[PDB]
């Protein structure tokens, strides 16, 4: 299994592309401020989710929840100063590799059931954090 989540912050828009390269349908929840969007991604399927905000600063702390039907992986991104914090919580019965890609930086962490992992990324240039992407891998 693999669920690919790509984010682009092109403008007043957060685009999220979700690919389910696994054999079970996943439900994906995204929260940014007052707006929550929710989508089923069937096996093989790609879905685009787009938030708008006049003030693009309201996209500071987006949360992603992948549900398999229990089984949830929660991913919170906190853009604070020159740093991007990524907090991964695994609430399933099985470990998950999370591969993270922010500009040049590539980073892989295992997350066992009931573990929370925080990875911090640095930027010389806050435009490094404009197209962050993460993949959750299971079995
Ligand atoms: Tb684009
Ligand atoms: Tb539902
Ligand atoms: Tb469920």
């Amino acid at each position: 299994g693999r669920v690919e989540v790509r984010v682009e912050f092109e403008g007043d828009k957060m685009r999220v592309r979700l690919r389910n390269d696994s054999s079970t349908p996943v439900e994906v929840h995204i929260k940014v401020g007052d707006e929550k969007r929710t989508v089923t991604v069937n096996p093989g399927e790609e879905v685009e989710v787009t938030f708008s905000a006049n003030d693009p600063h309201k996209f500071n702390r987006p949360q992603f929840t992948i549900e398999w039907k229990k089984g949830r992986v929660e991913v919170r991104v906190e853009f604070e100063g020159d740093k991007m914090r990524v907090r991964l919580r695994n609430d399933s019965s099985t470990p998950v590799e999370v591969h993270i890609k922010v500009g040049d930086e590539k980073r892989t962490v295992t997350v066992n059931p009931g573990e929370e992992v925080e990875v911090t990324f640095s930027a010389n240039d806050p435009h490094k954090f404009n197209r962050p992407q993460f993949t959750i891998e299971w079995g």
